[PDB]
């Protein structure tokens, strides 16, 4: 089997994307934010306390007739950005972009944190990671990724994100009109759970590339790319009046400026993000002060290739027994 679902941003910049994701029977179609830094697949539903539902649409599953459910099993997770979601769980038919998971966890959302309140674009996650970081308790579930494996052409997924337009998740194969060139493999660690690799490093604009080994994750539920502070100081240091403000939150830079791109190393390969990639606009209506899309990972504890970088490539998620991560350009 395979499967093929377009991947929408949510705004104007590309803060998330947003897939469509068909829960129970008959099918309630839910928008969900893939994330490959995360395992729980959880939902807004008619048990999420009301006044945190704001525009969502929510899964009922007294309205399905496969729904089931897990008797005694709860889930609470929290994410790298603070917020946060909890609920119970029930099993149900999922299926993505013709894609079908029977006796898939969806996990029912009872609370959830007031990020999640605010987007009415988004109406739950889909977590890609490893299913090791499952939240539900007393029994770890596993993801759509994980259930729907042993039924795939081939145990892949692939992120082919768009900058400022939509794109594709597909289930099962490569498809090999999608990208440019070739594919370059790197090998990953499950040791966090993650679709963890090591970058061979990086270049600033036209300047000469550096190599060097930073280990992070690859993951579709980032906005933004997290990197060593002495990386992003060397980004930053090549925009005129760039500069870190603790009272935002991370580096700014003049609207007027011209970014450069950033490269990153996969093996001998290397991806070009360019630089209005990294313009993450005004920061507040109005300013003149622009948020930079590369931030430094210090004090997160790691590193992320979050959605500015992925977007720059077309990316292989590889479940095989041996997991491995590709790149190719696009």
């Amino acid at each position: 089997s395979t499967g093929s679902a377009t991947t929408t941003p949510i705004d104007s910049l590309d803060d998330a994307y947003i897939t469509p994701v068909q829960i129970g029977t008959p099918a309630q179609t839910l928008n969900l934010d893939f994330d490959t830094g995360s395992s729980d697949l959880w939902v807004f539903s008619s048990e999420t306390t009301a006044s945190e539902v704001d525009g969502q649409t929510i899964y009922t599953p007294s309205k399905s007739t496969t729904a089931k459910l897990l008797s005694g099993a709860t889930w609470s997770i929290s994410y790298g950005d603070g917020s946060s979601s909890s609920g119970d769980v029930y099993t149900d038919t999922v299926s993505v972009g013709g894609l079908t998971v029977t006796g898939q966890a969806v996990e029912s959302a009872k609370k959830v944190s007031s990020s999640f309140t605010e987007d009415s674009t988004i109406d739950g996650l889909l977590g890609l990671a490893f299913s090791t970081l499952n939240t539900v308790s007393p029994t770890q579930q596993k993801t759509f990724f994980d259930n729907a494996k042993a039924s795939l052409d081939s145990p892949v997924f692939t992120a082919d994100l768009g900058y400022h337009a939509p794109g594709t998740y597909n289930f099962g194969f490569i498809d090999t009109t999608a990208y440019t060139g070739s594919i370059t493999y790197t090998a990953v660690s499950t040791k966090q759970g993650f679709w963890e690799w090591t970058s061979t490093g990086y270049a600033v604009g036209s300047g000469t590339f550096k190599s060097t080994s930073i280990d992070g994750i690859a993951d579709t539920g980032t906005t933004l790319l997290y990197l060593p502070a002495t990386v992003v100081s060397a980004y930053w240091a090549q925009v005129s009046g760039a500069k870190s403000s603790s009272s935002v939150g991370g580096y700014v830079f003049p609207c007027s400026a011209t970014l450069p791109s950033f490269t990153f190393g996969v093996g001998s390969a290397r991806i070009v993000i360019p630089g209005d990639y990294i313009d993450f606009g005004p920061i507040s209506t109005g300013s003149s002060s622009c948020f930079g899309g590369i931030q430094s990972s210090a004090g997160i504890g790691i590193n992320i290739f979050g959605d500015v970088a992925l977007k720059a490539a077309f990316v292989v998620f590889n479940g095989a027994t041996t997991p491995t991560l590709g790149f190719a350009s696009k």
